[PDB]
């Protein structure tokens, strides 16, 4: 269990379940602004599912702790622009929300586990 490249793939499988959750429709594609036009005078960096897959598979993270910061900004975007806690789409953000940090955890301890076992000497 000290193995320091496993959280990759266990990242890869945590995001093919956010995009079964029918929760995750809104946030697998980034914002179209032809639809909120007002969006980047409130949303500074734009964070979707597919750039977060796309960067995984790229070999553009080093830890899932970078992950980790990506999809919360997807969650913390949504907060942001929101017009009221009684949202639609906010409200699947929170729910999402949920499941992904119980799901995301175990990662990052065994991640953690597995860095401190390589530094033990
Ligand atoms: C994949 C489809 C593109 N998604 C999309 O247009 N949005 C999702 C992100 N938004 C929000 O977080 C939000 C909160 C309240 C109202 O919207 C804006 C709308």
């Amino acid at each position: 269990s000290y193995d320091i490249q496993a959280w990759k793939k266990q990242c890869e499988e945590l995001l093919n379940l956010i995009f079964q959750c029918e929760d995750s429709e809104p946030f697998r594609q980034p914002v179209d602004l032809l639809e909120y036009p007002d969006y980047r005078d409130i949303i500074d960096t734009p964070m979707d599912f597919a750039t977060v897959r796309e960067t995984l598979e790229a070999g553009n993270y080093e830890s899932p702790m970078e992950l980790c910061k990506d999809v919360r900004l997807i969650f913390s975007n949504s907060k942001a622009y929101t017009p009221s806690k009684r949202s639609r789409i906010y409200s699947m953000s929170l729910r999402l929300s949920a499941f992904f940090e119980e799901h995301i955890s175990s990662v990052l301890s065994d991640y953690k586990s597995a860095l401190r076992f390589h530094k033990r000497n």
